[PDB]
């Protein structure tokens, strides 16, 4: 199965900043990273999943098994223990440092939405060509 997999490009984001912020981005990197429209690339083969996110030089390869113990290298380099799981068959769903994260896929649009409190970190992308 290969339902997720392709490249995409963010169109559009909402509370970057703020939620960038609270996970602790350094400054400098919020500044040069909030207009970026970062280019995500999966590859899904079944339950196995490797995903490249690209924002300028900032390049952060991560790999899980849906059900598995995952190690997810975060935006400011942490490194975190968590599960990655299906919800339905166009969602993946996580949470890792108390943030609470939803990838849905609609054809070629991608909305991910990442939860920390009350902030609402929300990303559109839609597919860019194979
Ligand atoms: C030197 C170039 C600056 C690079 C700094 C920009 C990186 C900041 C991260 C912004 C992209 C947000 C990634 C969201 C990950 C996701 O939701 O899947
Ligand atoms: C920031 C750490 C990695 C995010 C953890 C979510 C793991 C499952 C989803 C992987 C696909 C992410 C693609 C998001 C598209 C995007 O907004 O750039």
């Amino acid at each position: 199965g290969s339902s997720f997999s392709g490249k995409y490009q963010l169109q559009s984001q909402e509370n970057f900043e703020a939620f960038m912020k609270a996970i602790g981005l350094p400054e400098e990197l919020i500044q040069k990273g909030k207009d970026i429209k970062g280019v995500s690339e999966i590859v899904q083969n079944g339950k196995h999943f490797k995903f490249t996110i690209t924002a300028g030089s900032k390049v952060i390869q991560n790999e899980f098994t849906v059900g598995e113990e995952c190690e997810l290298e975060t935006m400011t380099g942490e490194k975190v223990k968590t599960v990655v799981q299906l919800e339905g068959d166009n969602k993946l769903v996580t949470t890792f440092k108390n943030i609470k994260s939803v990838t849905e896929l609609n054809g070629d649009i991608i909305t991910n939405t990442m939860t920390l409190g009350d902030i609402v970190f929300k990303r559109i992308s839609k597919r860019i060509g194979t």
